[PDB]
């Protein structure tokens, strides 16, 4: 007689993971798949990173003079940071949002100057708080107008777009904080600023009254600004209160955004940046922030899923019946033989290939690989608005729910087919080697056969290959077994 | 000889369920996954429920007289009726949605009186459109001015922020109905507001003209709001046509909502409510309303889903193949023998807790126990507004039929996945009792098994239990089978 | 002895499909889920379709003498075509996109007059800008008032709602272009437009100043609207600059929307319109566009997903069975039976394993998506001007739906595949072993699919093995005499 067993492998330690069946099972091996940590840097590249240092966007487009260095800079993210501050005219941006995500969406500041003329009018004015150096100063990109003499004229200028891309203008209104300085400044009791186009017109009256004192000055500016198309002109009309422009910036279309981080930045590369710093990005999810620019992985609330990589981990001649092998370091499953020879050992490289090409490139089947996402919504606020901000939030809460439902299901069903098929592929070997011991075997009923011919190292061999012929034993084991 | 067959349990009134596979399968047993019904009340406990009776949550704000009762209330969650009524001097609130939002998410009606000074003015006017009683009255926490003697001076008025909480200031401005009323009132032919911080500036010009009567006024007045912080300052300058306020509200963060419902309050306890009462929240899924308040089950757009907690009903010595044992209610799968004593019967322990544990909590492994969420978007409109509700809408419809389509498939796949399971548990316990009679028997082709011993009761307890010897019986059976 | 083989068909060309476990994996039959192309056309059944022509919706609506044939219409689905362009007094709509939201939601431009009373001014002013023929014109819903002799007095008219349902109201503003002309045309150096209800209202202060020639005109005009619901009343009071309305529209709840598109209309029946044309809706996706009008398939973004049919395609290579090899000379069924014997080999199908797989196939994506959702009016998805935050949000919206159901579609495919692989598989191997349990010890498995029966079993043998009638007693001794 002989015995030949079937059997598969096991390690000392393995992992736990959920399947859709059961809420813990052990398996050989597995792989995380949510990034939850971040190095706390930023790097340069392949994306241009700008830092704002001490300025805001808004500051470095209409001309701080601390932000002076900022004149035509490009970047594909430009970084604002907790420390800026403004140190000019005291100003509002009447829909601030907009404008902040339209210039960081543009890409750039690359400003043109035109001539324009301002018949009977003094340009440049200038006041104490916005001092560019020992002198008063004003915002690099405005023209403050007062009277000349003792008149101030109704302005009427005209500009046409005679180029082939759109022009932006950033101009701006004047509100005194007493009557009497609003008939100083400006001739006529009640000022008034009309700027249009052949498709569109904006009107702004000047409001007067005293407001608290900042960098010592009651009074206040307005910004707006005004789009022109190619073939279009844009005309200015004005009897008091206009901050003037000095040209147009040119406005792009492209994959630029902005982001508020107080994270370092250094010479590095990664393709997905946070708030955080960078993140590597060979995980479908992570956990860092909901708030991203590039190839990133998805967010989820998770902190950890653990996807099976091997089968399941059985304690350890016996069969694979509840038994696993501790001592087969060769392949994953394999052959055992006890004879006159002796004991021996081999393993089966097709069902050990057939599983581990199954196992390999699962997750990419139904995933996408990275998704490159580069401007979006608000997510985090500073004040309370009312509708709009609700209706942003509600929106993200959304999809970070949906989202997070689809990784847990998807890490649940991936391994609970993971485990079937490695039993399967035992099963499917079980059953091959009992289908070619015709008659001349028999099984214990723990996974091992017991041959009642002799079949010595050669004859394993051959049963291993496939080229067992029972005929030739056949007679003789006819007699063993009756 | 002997009998030895192998069974699984039945009942007489099965129910019909879907899967992957099949339109319409009958198990043993099931359960409803989705909430259909409520009581029509809301109970009190455990979150503090503020009934708004004949009030609005801004007129009770503003401080009409027939809402005096709710001064400096607190709750969780505001319920309006649709019996509310106003009955003062009649307004408008520009951005009405974003401030009764705000309001109400904060919580809280706590006001504090300041001592402002208007000098030169007269305080307290009132109106016979809000009485007090017999008097002439107005809002409680707003202060009417109008000119003394002949004048009405400039005011110019500051209030610092010398605290470390937020304050929230209400204001209004007077339109009256004709020049002449203008000129009574305010000396000024054009009246001016002006309410500024050092970060922001609001200011309003009244408008002139006949309107409707509402109870027999036709001026209006309108409505709005600051928020001062921590170490800022409040600035009110004013020409004429200014309502004051009389000090500030409290602002505070929490999870507190408002929600429109004529259900009745009753004393009982209940984690969800919905417009048409509390619900309970055992169940995944509910159908009754998408407004929700508290712990509360996803809404989706079905009205039933069943899920299977039993293996497959089939009708009714034999075995399991397409046949089942309507006599046994001592388990899921069990053992019937034929015999010279008789017939006998006996249930597998081991099969029937596998199948249990298995079937026992598997929607928890996938979906969340409870979601909370507290103040969330408007989701039912009574006027028609354009692109924002439009939007809002749009929202909400995309999440439903998502969460939907979820629950459908997640319904049909764990069905699948559980009549998968039992069968392969009484395929394995065949299996096994085939493995345990190694030549002795025959397997008959209808699930039973022909032993062609003398097998006694003894012998079927050892059968059952695992410890059957077939080398006993071995040669004995030799001679019977061949 | 005699031979008995059970196997399943085989087809010459296959088709590749994905499933859960495998990239690549050849069967039968599959069946295409996504639809890519569209004939171009927009059917004129069974929605009412409107073409606007030279025309926008709003300038209908207003009356410009060009687009005077589209008074008191009606449609389901407006089209707008981007030759459209504008022939009046220069203007422009403060939220535009929600007016013309709500007055393409309405679905109608039913239009009824009333007789307002304006005393003490002039009536039907007009403009070269907006010629009806030779003569200076107007919009023909609006009314252009004008000083009358040296006096502007105030004006305060009412008209109560007595009706029982909401009335909507169009009027205007008119900024002129210098002080002069202000004071020319309207006596009062400044003038003021307030229109209320008694629980809303609205006033405007006319600007000044000079602005581009638009058809010879430097001055503009400003749109607004009003509701007035069942048992309220309208009051307008004006000392200058005021258009007034001539009557009022009615406004209705449906599902009529707009969608803007150059493709042709033509005569043919087609529930799904999309800017490309219409799109048959028998599969549950399409790619085509987002925007949709009807009973459409959802929108994704991959191109083609294959949902197999039938089942794993094995090529065939001494009877065999179905162990790695497939029958390629059987077209009556999908499992059959063949035979080896003295008079010769024979083959057979088998009817109930195959009609368990093709009904367990049949219908299989109608238990888990919905046949057909019906959405009418929705959010705009495409701009041609940049605005900001409510734009961004908008475009977040879409973008974020579109990638979930994409990922929906994907996940059920790769599923709905491997489950019918393995049903397939399962009947195959559930029939082989009834085989085996019919035959209970007069035959023995070669281990490829096929049993050999000792005893000698003739066709008639054969045919009772297949029914299920085959007694093994009456064949059992010799039997056992031949294997030992
Ligand atoms: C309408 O109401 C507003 C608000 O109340 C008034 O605005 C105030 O106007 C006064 C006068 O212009 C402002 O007073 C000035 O404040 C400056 C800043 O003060 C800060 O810094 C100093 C020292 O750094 C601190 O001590 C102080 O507490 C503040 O923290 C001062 O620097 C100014 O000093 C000038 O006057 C002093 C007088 O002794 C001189 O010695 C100085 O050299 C210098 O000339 C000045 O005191 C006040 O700040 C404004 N308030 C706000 C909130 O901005 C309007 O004036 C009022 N309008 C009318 C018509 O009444
Ligand atoms: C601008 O245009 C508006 C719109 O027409 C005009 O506003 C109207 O002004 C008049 C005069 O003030 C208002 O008339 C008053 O209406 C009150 C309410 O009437 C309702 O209730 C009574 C009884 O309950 C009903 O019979 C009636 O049909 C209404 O349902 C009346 O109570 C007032 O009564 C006073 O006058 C009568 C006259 O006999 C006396 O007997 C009474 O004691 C009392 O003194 C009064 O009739 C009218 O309501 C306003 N209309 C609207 C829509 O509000 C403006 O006049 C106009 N501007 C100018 C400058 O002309
Ligand atoms: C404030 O600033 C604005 C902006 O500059 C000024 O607006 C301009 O006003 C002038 C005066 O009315 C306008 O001039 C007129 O333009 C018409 C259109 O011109 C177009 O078409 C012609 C031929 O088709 C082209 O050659 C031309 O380049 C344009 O493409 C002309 O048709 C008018 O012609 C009149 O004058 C000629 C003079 O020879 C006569 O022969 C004609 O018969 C006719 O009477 C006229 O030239 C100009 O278009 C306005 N510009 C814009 C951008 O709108 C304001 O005038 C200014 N206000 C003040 C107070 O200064
Ligand atoms: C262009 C111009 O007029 N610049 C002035 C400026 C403005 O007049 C003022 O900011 C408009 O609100 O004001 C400057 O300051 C003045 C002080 O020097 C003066 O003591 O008080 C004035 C107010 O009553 C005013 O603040 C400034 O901003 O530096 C002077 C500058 O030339
Ligand atoms: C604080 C004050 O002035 N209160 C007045 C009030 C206002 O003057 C008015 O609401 C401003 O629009 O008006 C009261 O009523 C008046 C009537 O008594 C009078 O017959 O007609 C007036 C209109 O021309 C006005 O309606 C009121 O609202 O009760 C009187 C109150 O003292
Ligand atoms: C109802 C009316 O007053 N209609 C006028 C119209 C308006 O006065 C004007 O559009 C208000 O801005 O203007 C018309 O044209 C005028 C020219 O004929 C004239 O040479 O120059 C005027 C400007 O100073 C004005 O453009 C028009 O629009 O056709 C004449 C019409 O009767
Ligand atoms: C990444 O940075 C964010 C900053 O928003 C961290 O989130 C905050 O974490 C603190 C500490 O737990 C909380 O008090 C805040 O409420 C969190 N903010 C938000 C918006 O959630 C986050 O923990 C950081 N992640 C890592 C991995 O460093
Ligand atoms: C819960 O209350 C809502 C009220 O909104 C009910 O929904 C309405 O039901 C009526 C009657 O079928 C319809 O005419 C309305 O169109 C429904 N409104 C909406 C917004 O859908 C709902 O039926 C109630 N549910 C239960 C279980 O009582
Ligand atoms: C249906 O029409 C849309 C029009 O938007 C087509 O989408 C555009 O295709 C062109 C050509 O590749 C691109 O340059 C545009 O960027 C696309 N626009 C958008 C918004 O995606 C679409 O290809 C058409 N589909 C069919 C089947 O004809
Ligand atoms: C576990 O699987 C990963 C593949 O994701 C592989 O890189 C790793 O080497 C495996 N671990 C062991 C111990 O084989
Ligand atoms: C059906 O299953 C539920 C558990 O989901 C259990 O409470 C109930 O008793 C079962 N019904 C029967 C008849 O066993
Ligand atoms: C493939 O399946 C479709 C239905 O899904 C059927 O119409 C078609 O005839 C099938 N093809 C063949 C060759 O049977």
């Amino acid at each position: 007689t002989a015995t030949l067993c079937l059997g598969h492998h096991s390690v000392p330690n393995g992992t736990i993971v959920k399947t859709i069946t059961d809420d813990q099972i052990e398996v050989t091996n597995a792989t995380e798949l949510v990034q939850n940590s971040s190095t706390g840097k930023i790097c340069n590249n392949p994306h241009k990173v700008l830092d704002g240092r001490d300025c805001t966007l808004i500051d470095a487009m209409l001309g701080d003079p601390h932000c002076d260095v900022f004149q035509d800079e490009k970047w594909d993210l430009f970084v604002e940071r907790s420390s800026a501050f403004s140190n000019c005219y005291p100003y509002d941006v009447p829909d601030y949002a907009s404008l902040r995500s339209l210039i960081a969406s543009s890409g750039t500041l690359d400003f043109i100057t035109e001539s324009f003329t301002w018949a009977g009018v003094s340009q440049n004015g200038g006041s104490s708080a916005c001092k560019r150096g020992p002198a008063n100063g004003f915002f690099s990109r405005l023209n403050w107008l007062t009277k000349s003499g003792s008149s101030y004229p109704l302005l009427n200028v005209t500009m046409p777009n005679n180029y082939n891309f759109d022009k932006l203008y950033i101009w701006g209104v004047h509100h005194p904080s007493t009557n009497q300085e609003q008939t100083n400044l400006y001739v006529q009791a009640s000022g008034r600023v009309t700027v249009s186009t052949r498709r569109s017109q904006q009107t702004i009256v000047p409001n007067i009254g005293s407001r608290p004192w900042v960098r010592g000055q009651s009074g206040r500016i307005s910004i707006y600004w005004t789009i022109v198309k190619p073939g279009d002109v844009l005309v200015i009309n004005s009897n008091g209160n206009l901050i003037a422009p000095r040209g147009f910036f040119k406005i792009r279309t492209g994959r630029s955004s902005i982001m508020r981080s107080d994270a370092p930045i250094e010479t590095c590369i990664s393709e997905c940046i946070t708030p955080n710093g960078s993140i590597p990005n060979d995980k479908p999810f992570q956990n860092v922030n909901k708030i991203t620019y590039g190839a990133c992985p998805k967010y989820v609330k998770q902190n950890t899923l653990k996807l099976a990589t091997g089968m399941r981990n059985v304690p350890e001649i016996a069969g694979f019946i509840e038994n696993g092998w501790e001592g087969m370091i060769d392949g994953w499953y394999g052959f055992r033989h006890q004879n006159s020879e002796g004991t021996g050992q081999a393993a089966d490289l097709k069902s050990t290939q057939a599983a581990i090409d199954q196992i390999n490139g699962k997750l990419n089947r139904v995933i996408e690989k990275t998704n490159e996402k580069f401007h979006q919504i608000e997510k985090e606020f500073s004040e309370v608005e009312g509708r709009i901000q609700d209706l942003e939030k509600y929106v993200e809460d959304t999809k970070v729910d949906l989202w997070s439902y689809n990784a847990e299901l998807l890490v649940a069903l991936e391994n609970q087919h993971t485990i079937d098929l490695t039993d399967s592929e035992m099963n499917k070997l079980f059953e091959k080697t009992r289908r070619q011991l015709r008659e001349n075997a028999e099984d214990m009923g723990n996974g091992c056969f017991k041959i009642y011919h002799k079949c010595d190292n050669a004859c394993i061999e051959s049963i291993r290959n496939g080229t067992y012929d029972h005929d030739i034993y056949r007679d003789e084991a006819l007699n063993n077994r009756f």
